[PDB]
């Protein structure tokens, strides 16, 4: 490590640890920014040679934040947990959690090289037919929501979980040792343990629990909902009324949001079409205008524009030079207050937009709160960050916005049409929640021991069929890794947060719209232009992760919980609606038959 970058002496006081934080976030920005950097040039360019120098970087920030780290504790471990200054303790506490730097050196080149080779084989790992192949995206993604084939469904989910997960088994099991080790030597039993620290609450696991039990009801009866209408369309031998719905049937390779299969189970295919992408495409959107409708609407609320090194930097479409790159969807911080990107291999739908919307969400974050210090260049928590840009996108995706925009004539605001709309929303929305909710279960269970190897695919299904009432299309043995074809896995990103933002976004939404003077039904708030809200959000944006995440919510919210109400409250009218109709067609709530798994097709997979 650079002389530069090595700390200097500092008095065992609370002033002197003052300076300490000082001096390490300067030199903090600098490895940051190079590790960073080193990242974005593998992520948008594949090959052995970036992934040799973001392992360089890697090492580098481990050398870093373990001489910083020892240094710290030497300093102040004895007394700094009675400093005075909240802010200062946050930081503290954060600089002598050394992660990955308590490994020695050759296992800290085993663990970054895990990382390069688990990414590269996601990203890269490729469907072949009888002799083209496949990717992920735009291909198989594009096949799962708008083929109503079983077979050709089925065909491209298995040959998905196959590639992807089979050979990344054996890494994951080596990841999983080698982190485990690193983090009991700050004091966690486990990963898993250390990730659930940063939501600061000791009853979080309860918490998140109590939750999903207001939200089950909501799911079992979307869920009997979209089985029926399955059912219709597939037949009495591929769909079990009282089974699980096979997997591949849902309009996204993981069952994640239902939303692409709207189509088939809109009640009113009369009324005007709220799936807006065929418009946009007879329009002519291509990525760079979604990326700049999605600006306007945050400077309508008088945040900030994106700066020129966003739009000179970023990857918003797939590169047509044949590069390998990792495609899914991601915001990126250099830790240099200037730099700030997406890469997004971006098509041209509405659920795109939306992630265009979840995406700039990121990057307006660290533009607000790019002027702390490091260590706070955070979310309140991360459920936080991942909640900002899709609060926005509750406002763009109602029809009265729509309209606005230029995607939609304009509806009537009666009772079908709304619950045309809400069911939309659902299936984007309340499909998640199991998903958003089991994942981490699943991966807390890997961390702690009560999953090991030889159950990796057990449990998951375990999870997967408890939870979202699913079953593979396809028999599975511990051969398969099918967790390991969900990109967050291999790329070692926690998913706790997506649950926490599904949530968390309904809280912001309601206390926007109370905020710009809205005073008419919730799903038909509407923020944009709304200075007011703008100003309450960006309250929020600027306290980075400075303060409490349950202080930070009750100045926003007026509550200082995650709280299922605001969401309850924005679907009550569907909720109604579908509890109806479930009972009118005599639907079963559930899947008693829960080990039924559908047949396969004849002559599969031949007849292609
Ligand atoms: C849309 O209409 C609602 C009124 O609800 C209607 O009631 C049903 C019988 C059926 O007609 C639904 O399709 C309708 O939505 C408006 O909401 C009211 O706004 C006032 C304003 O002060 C507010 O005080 C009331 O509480 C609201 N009532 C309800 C039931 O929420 C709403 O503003 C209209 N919005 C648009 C965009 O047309
Ligand atoms: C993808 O990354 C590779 C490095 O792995 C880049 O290849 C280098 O390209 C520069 C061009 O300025 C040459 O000077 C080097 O000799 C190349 N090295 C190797 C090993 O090929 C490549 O340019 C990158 N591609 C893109 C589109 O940025
Ligand atoms: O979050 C992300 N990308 C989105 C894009 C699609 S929308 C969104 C909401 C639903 C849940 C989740 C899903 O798709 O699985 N999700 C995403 O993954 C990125 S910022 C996460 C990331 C962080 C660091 C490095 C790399 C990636
Ligand atoms: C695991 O599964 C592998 C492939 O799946 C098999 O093929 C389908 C068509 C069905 O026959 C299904 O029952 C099978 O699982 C097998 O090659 C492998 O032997 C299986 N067992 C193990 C231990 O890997
Ligand atoms: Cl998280
Ligand atoms: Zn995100």
């Amino acid at each position: 490590l650079d002389p530069g970058l090595q700390p200097g002496q500092f008095s065992a006081d609370e002033a002197g640890a003052q300076l300490f934080a000082q001096s390490y976030q300067s030199s903090a920005e600098q490895v940051l920014f190079q590790s960073v950097a080193a990242s974005w040039a593998h992520d948008t360019n594949i090959t052995a040679e970036n992934a040799r120098r973001q392992e360089e970087a890697a090492l580098l920030s481990q050398e870093f934040a373990e001489a910083w780290g020892q240094k710290a504790k030497e300093l102040y471990e004895p007394i700094w947990q009675q400093f005075t200054d909240p802010q200062l303790r946050r930081i503290i506490g954060a600089v002598r959690t050394l992660g990955s730097a308590n490994l020695p050196l050759a296992k800290r080149q085993q663990y970054n090289a895990l990382l390069s080779q688990m990414s590269r084989i996601y990203s890269t790992a490729k469907v072949c037919l009888p002799a083209t192949c496949w990717s992920l995206d735009p291909d198989l993604t594009n096949i799962l929501a708008s083929s109503r084939s079983y077979a050709m469904l089925l065909f491209a989910w298995e040959g998905w979980h196959n590639a992807a997960g089979i050979p990344l088994k054996p890494l994951y099991e080596d990841f999983t040792a080698l982190s485990n080790e690193a983090y009991k030597q700050d004091g966690f039993t486990d990963t898993g343990a250390y990730w659930r620290s940063w939501y600061n609450s000791p009853t979080f696991e309860d918490d998140l629990e109590h939750l999903y039990q207001q939200l089950e009801p909501l799911y079992l009866n979307l869920h009997a909902f979209v089985r029926r209408a399955l059912h219709r369309r597939y037949g009495d031998r591929y769909i079990n009324l009282r089974g699980p719905i096979p997997a591949h049937l849902l309009g996204d390779m993981w069952a994640q949001s239902w939303e692409n299969i709207y189509d088939m189970v809109v009640p009113f295919p009369d009324k005007p079409n709220l799936d807006v992408t065929s418009t946009m495409l007879q329009q002519g959107w291509q990525a760079t205008h979604m990326f700049r409708v999605a600006e306007e609407f945050f400077t309508s609320l008088e945040l900030s524009p994106m700066p020129p090194e966003f739009w000179e930097g970023s990857m918003l479409e797939k590169p047509a030079d044949g590069r390998e790159v990792v495609c899914h969807a991601s915001a990126w911080d250099f830790y240099n207050r200037k730099d700030f990107r997406i890469k997004q291999c971006t098509r041209v739908t509405m659920d795109q937009l939306s992630t265009v919307h979840h995406e700039m969400g990121h990057i307006q974050y660290y533009l607000q709160y790019k002027d702390l210090p490091v260590s706070l260049r955070r979310g309140a928590n991360p459920g936080f960050h991942e909640a900002i840009g899709d609060v926005l996108a509750l406002s763009v995706s109602t029809p009265e916005h729509l309209h606005k925009i230029g995607l939609l004539d304009r509806v009537t605001n009666d009772t079908e049409s709304d619950i045309n709309y809400l069911l939309k929303m659902a299936l984007e929305k309340i499909a998640f929640l199991p998903f958003g909710y089991l994942v981490d279960q699943w991966r807390w269970g890997v961390f702690s021991g009560r999953t090991p190897p030889s159950r990796y695919n057990f449990d998951w299904w375990y999870l997967r069929t408890k939870y979202q009432g699913i079953c593979p299309p396809v028999t599975r043995n511990e051969t398969h890794f099918d967790a390991g074809a969900k990109f967050h896995v291999p790329n070692v990103t926690p998913y706790i947060r997506y649950f926490v933002s599904f949530v968390l976004q309904f809280q912001f939404h309601e206390a926007l719209c109370k905020e710009a003077g809205y005073e008419g039904p919730l799903h038909q708030c509407d923020i944009y232009r709304s200075t007011k809200a703008g100003a309450k959000l960006r309250k929020v944006l600027r306290a980075g992760s400075s303060r409490p995440w349950q202080e930070v919510l009750k100045d926003m919210v007026g509550l200082d919980a995650l709280d299922a109400q605001p969401l309850l409250k924005y679907f009550q009218l569907v909720t109604q609606w579908l509890q109806e109709q479930n009972q009118q067609n005599g639907e079963v709530l559930g899947w008693p038959e829960y080990q039924w798994h559908p047949p396969l097709p004849d002559n599969y997979p031949e007849g292609i």
